[PDB]
């Protein structure tokens, strides 16, 4: 009479970077705490590690510039060899008319022959409740924001090879 | 031996709109609750009035798309005749190394002969503490965000004369 229901809504976006997979990956994953505020000086005030050594299970916190609060990232998968990174957000993620259980952010960087890379981004929204309503603008906002972080880092690193 | 100290840091920006002062003012001030999400579908989820009839003393709340929280605006001055609007934000405004007492946002729209208007924006940061440290990127972030709201509304209204 009463099923358990869950939706998983996946959005995929790609773009081609002229920066190498290795460099972009290091920028975001290893050196993020320094690079995020430098790349996004008007959006990210601070990026810090609250728990863990940087591997799976690590908890990071981004604090945003202005009255936009802060958010924790819970690191799931860290694969330097394959330039792959996954983390989850658990809090402050509800819409007005759709609660969410979590949002998962995944990127994979794939080298191209030109020695740039394809940046493969994914966002996955996991729904809470017995039904589902998610708008195009929302679903787009999330993957654009995420891909926009990566793009900002790429631009900073091209501009500043030593940081 | 111990003074009371406060800083008031004022940032002023202008730009010229092709939309009339009257129309832009109505869009933001009178019709904001409908227009903000329509103009900024990927940033503002909802804009609502919590208390008051829209005049001075009114409290509005913007809810942001994604994990960026929400913020209350406390309406101070509402002058339709002069297309002027002022409100304050009190919460979620600290920097990591500088508490703030409040941020005041003011705009004045001045008709030009072309029947567009000059949009005069001001942000005022009121400091909390016995000393002061505020960076250029921060001070810029605030007035750019604010002027960016107004610009988004201007673009939506030019594109949609009936909403
Ligand atoms: C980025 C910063 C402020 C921007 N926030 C706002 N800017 C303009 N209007 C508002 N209403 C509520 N919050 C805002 C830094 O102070
Ligand atoms: C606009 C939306 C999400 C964007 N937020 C994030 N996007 C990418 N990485 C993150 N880390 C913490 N929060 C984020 C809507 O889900
Ligand atoms: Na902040
Ligand atoms: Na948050
Ligand atoms: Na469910
Ligand atoms: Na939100
Ligand atoms: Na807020
Ligand atoms: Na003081």
């Amino acid at each position: 009479i009463d099923p358990f229901t869950m939706g998983v809504i996946t959005s995929e976006s790609e773009y081609v970077s002229s920066l190498s997979a290795e460099k972009l990956y290091r920028g975001i994953v290893e050196d993020g705490n320094i690079i995020y505020p430098k790349a996004l000086p008007r959006f990210i005030e601070k990026a810090e590690t609250l728990e863990g050594d940087g591997g799976p299970g690590t908890i990071k916190k981004l604090t945003f510039v202005g009255d936009f609060g802060s958010t924790k990232q819970h690191i799931d998968m860290v694969d330097r060899e394959n330039c792959a990174y996954t983390y989850s957000v658990y809090e402050g993620i509800a819409l007005s008319d759709q609660p969410l259980e979590k949002i998962v952010f995944e990127f994979k960087l794939v080298p191209t022959p030109e020695e740039g890379c394809i940046v493969k981004s994914t966002t996955k929204y996991y729904t809470k409740g017995d039904d589902i309503e998610l708008s195009k603008d929302y679903l787009e906002a999330g993957i654009e924001r995420f891909e926009g972080f990566t793009k900002a880092v790429e631009s900073f690193l091209l501009a500043n090879p030593d940081y």
